[PDB]
């Protein structure tokens, strides 16, 4: 089927992939009112051209924590690729590489640390961790990072407890047979569908048994102290937990709401950017993620003082419609309508995305 | 069934209720304009967590009135229980007593006073109380609530005539045969079935012939002679009838639009907890009612400075599902929606959810 | 068919008259905004009921213009009632002779002046006063409306030209062929439907002929000085236009958009009479009619300073149901809503209604 | 069929149009999220209408550019005009002629300039101006229409690449075989369908080939200095871009989003004219499109200080039923609900129309 925005991928991945994992992939937490929301808010943000700026060479390369990127659209960290199609996180590596953008690989991927690191040498790769109950684990997973030439650690903040996602509960979630989490070496650790996590969720029993709970701001002390690696904050809703990052001498924040999978009710993403970048004054990049669908998406979080933002679930959608050329496609779109809403705006490049761009 | 959440529950209990007892037990008044505003308003206020808080050992522990409770969630006064299930208050009460929290038993029980004391006799209870014409009548329920170790009187202010509910009107809505109000010692007061209660709701006519509208604060001092119980007014919508409250020495505020089944088109009382929580000026424990269906709903209430929360209809369907296991379930899934709604939100326990967590 | 509610009385009407009597009845101007915001607008304003206050005996009793009204709730001038009943106006006003209220007559009434004093010699009765192009028309109308005991002349403002009713031209609206206004003595002055009035709406076709576009405040002048009865301006929506209507020496405003007829995507009235009730400073009674449905948006008219309101399309679904004994219920179900509305909101009687029960 | 009103045109035309060719008339950009805007927000501007102002003679005459029109109403530029009706542009003149009202001539019409002014040689003409990256091609175009008796030149500012319309894309939009873009003189400059124009919108591709995206201020110092025919900037939407529009000496701004077929997201143009009204400081007229259906739209732009406004896709659904005679009945529809919306709002003549009648 001819696909030619991202919501076409969503449709067409409903109708290939098993109930289950399409419930996994899409889902948000409880009633999904913040998953509504992280689109409905985008289109709250109304864009205010400029004329007449001469658009004819539209650049659209920029900087991630240092690092060049060919656009401000990254590929977020989003758990067990391979249900998706057999290639999983090797295809998303694929495609960051040829389109010259970074994968944020999540703790939880169907996929190691090295053989992502293998199928991507030349892509811009980062780890997104979460914090193990065992760090040595913990600690494993960095050090890995650092071996196979990741170049930043996003920590995962939000999640000291897995977010309720109904369809989950009701489908009893689990990895299908032939899939790990590639990352460890134990059954639990590795969420092996044939060990008992519960009656509910497999997934959020999983957390419950491997994820501490009792995460604290010395836990970033012993991270930021652990590894020399930029360290970006991610899930951060708030301007006072954004200055406290800065204090802990971390390196950016992602303003995320975990896809609105975590804690229902929070604002979008969007909504709170504005509220975060003022906080951190300048003193560290602030990213977003959350409901960026559309090139005039990436415009608008850009307007608003984002250094770049990621995505989650048009990547699994781009995946499930053919591995690494869906994904690249993905991309592509998403590339294609950033540079066409940056021409209409008479914006030549990144850098003149200003503030009067958009208003509420 | 599986059954999750609690809407989950309703859904169930429409399905095997009679028409005319779930219409009794889900209608609003008239139009039904506040009934579905005690559910929005929950959903526009959002929610600002706090990350990074160390949250593994989660306390959910507080009191109402001096006394202690498992959870700042409670059961609200919901008439004629047994027409849900057999047990009716009877099995309440037992869930309430294992869940480790309070209930609030209507005048319009399908079950004793007495009958309620020795199915939960350690249970934390307390009488709602209706103003009857007869002042023996009422003065009997204060003495027999006292006298069966009841804790507290939530006297019920905003029923001077029964709300329209246009549903019970066209159903001639009426008791089972089978089924009295309990606490009563005549075929009127006991709301006997084969009673002339005119053409049009039974309930709305029973309340004409035995409620008295002409209740006034001199009522209420008259009941704050009668009794040493705490005495919570319940039904309160305004900040200068909050202040009245508390000159009249009363003990607390319930914040009801009574489930939006009396004046139609009051605000969601979580939108007018504010107010009333500020009129108060901590001299008086402010508790909520009125669309409570998930921990995020505790949550907020609390964040606003509600001590704890009453539920109705919940528990309602709960009964309608599997009586005192379907009430426990229902209690339990309010719990650890909360459980998980305080641990996402970096709330170790009640005393510190503060109003920044909340925004409208 | 038992019907408990407005709302039902439009639904059984709708079932029973034929489209283009139905579609003439319930339609407004265009695009239907005003129509839809009318009822809307009640939604918005929310209630703040006082408790204990007392409400055994609930007095509605009200003046209108110096006349005595049981409750202030009275009938607007609906055009040519017979084609909803046989007995059309003499059937409303028998309604309003039993129920103690008014009826503000329609000049293009389908029963005369004359006719409708006789089936309600005792009724309080107004005449709704178009100004012709024919003074003399006009006149006799006015001199007639004297002699035959009614109170006031409501002077239409709203209607230099006939509001365009989408359905009335798709329908080409006319009378049947049994029916006339009858309070005028030529084929085109009774809009004879087997005269010619075009290949659109009949009645814009009428209006277009008989009712004069000039009309100034002038004209006023002229009817100030005709007659000595109580003179209301219907159809006024603006401040600056109350204050001229009062300088004029006019007896009161009633604050109407014509029930939405006339020009679409005015203001609802609930939401102007505010500032019409501000703009004159107590000098004159304030009336408000449009989307008036239920008890509680006659409380919220009130509430906002009206002294009373009008109701248009409920009546002529009475009449729909039974004519006369329809019409009474109709009135009947409105008394009692409003009754228990002022009981549940802490009112005694109607001088106690004060601008604190509601907020927007 | 009997079709009253400007939605009944469309309607009619989805009957009768072939798909590809009703959809790109129809679309907006992307998800269409200005498309529904540019409509709604005409009805969130309320009208407050004045009484008793004397309207037996309204007159809807005005100038554009100082040239005399019947009425505030032109029809705007819509390329392509032969697809609707085999008469397409010649028609639409001969409309405008017969209405006294202007027509906008587009760069993209499917009849020669000459063509244009052959049809309708009385009917005042403008000409659309698309910005060629060959200069030569773009003067010949303004020379023609110097010397074809056209009155000013609508120089489109927001179009340096074809806006995404998803329907376009699908349907591999292209002309009809029999059809050309007739002021162009080469295969692909004419928009030959026979011409490789990429597998996605062919008028995208065109767009990209043929018009110039480096287009700047530079350009339009360029156009003034080329022509002493008046200049409208069409396609402006913040104030500074209007003050730059003056200060280069143009003689008009056209508050344009395109019909939301450019960039979605932007606001709709009733919200943006106060701005630009404000910019502009009385020194150039300033127009509206986007979204104009109704008469009382019209009021509301004049009421916030537009000139005269324009209409795209009501022209075309008139020529889709009935090509001249279509356009004719469209233009004076609209005519006749601007009338009746003056005569109902209290104003003679344009002249009147004042800030006071609106209120958002
Ligand atoms: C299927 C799915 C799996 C996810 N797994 C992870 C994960 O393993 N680690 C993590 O930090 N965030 C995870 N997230 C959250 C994403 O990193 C990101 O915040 C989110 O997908 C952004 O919203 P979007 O899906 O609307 O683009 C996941 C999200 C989804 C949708
Ligand atoms: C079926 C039902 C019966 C009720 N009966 C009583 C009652 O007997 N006494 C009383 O004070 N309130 C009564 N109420 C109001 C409740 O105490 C409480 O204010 C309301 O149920 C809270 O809203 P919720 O149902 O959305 O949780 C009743 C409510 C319902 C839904
Ligand atoms: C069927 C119908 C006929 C009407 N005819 C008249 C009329 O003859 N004279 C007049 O002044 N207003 C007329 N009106 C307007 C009413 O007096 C009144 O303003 C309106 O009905 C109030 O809104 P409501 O119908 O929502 O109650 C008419 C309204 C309706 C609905
Ligand atoms: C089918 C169609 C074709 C259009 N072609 C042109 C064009 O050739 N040149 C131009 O400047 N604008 C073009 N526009 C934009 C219009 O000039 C105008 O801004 C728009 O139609 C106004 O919105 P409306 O369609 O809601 O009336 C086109 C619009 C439509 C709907």
């Amino acid at each position: 089927p001819r696909l030619i925005c991202i919501n076409d991928y969503e449709q067409h991945a409903k109708s290939v992939l098993p109930k289950s994992i399409y419930d996994y992939y899409r889902s948000g937490a409880n009633d999904e009112e913040t998953l509504a929301d992280n689109i409905a808010a985008f289109s709250r943000w109304k864009l205010y051209p400029r004329m007449l700026r001469n658009v004819a060479e539209t650049d659209l390369s920029t900087s991630v924590l240092g690092q060049r990127v060919s656009m401000p659209i990254c590929v977020g960290a989003t758990a067990m690729q391979r249900m998706a199609h057999v290639d999983g996180e090797l295809a998303t590596v694929r495609a960051c590489q040829s389109l010259g953008t970074g994968m944020m690989l999540s703790s939880w991927a169907t996929s190691s640390i090295e053989e992502v690191a293998e199928a991507g040498p030349e892509a811009l790769r980062w780890l997104q961790l979460y914090i193990y109950k065992d760090r040595e684990v913990t600690k494993k997973l960095v050090r890995q990072a650092e071996k196979m030439g990741y170049k930043a650690i996003f920590v995962t903040v939000d999640t000291p407890y897995l977010g309720n996602r109904l369809d989950d509960v009701r489908n009893r979630f689990k990895l299908p047979p032939q899939l790990r989490m590639k990352n460890f070496e134990t059954s639990t650790l590795s969420f092996s569908p044939e060990e008992n996590f519960g009656d509910d969720s497999g997934l959020a029993a999983y957390v419950a048994k491997a994820i501490d709970p009792s995460i604290s701001w010395e836990d970033i002390k012993w991270l930021r102290r652990l590894t020399s690696l930029p360290i970006v904050a991610k899930g951060i809703l708030r301007g006072d937990d954004a200055r406290e990052a800065v204090k802990h001498g971390l390196n950016g924040i992602l303003v995320s709401n975990h896809g609105a999978r975590q804690l229902d009710g929070v604002p979008a993403t969007i909504d709170v950017l504005p509220e975060i970048v003022e906080a951190v004054e300048g003193k560290v990049e602030v990213f977003l993620d959350g409901g960026v669908r559309k090139g005039t998406d990436v415009l608008k979080a850009l307007a608003l003082g984002a250094k770049a933002v990621f995505v989650g679930r048009p990547i699994v959608w781009g995946l499930a419609f053919q591995g690494e050329k869906g994904v690249q496609d993905v991309l592509e779109i998403l590339k294609e309508e950033f540079r066409l809403a940056m021409a209409l705006s008479g914006c030549q490049n990144v850098k003149v995305i200003d503030k009067t761009l958009v208003r509420k």
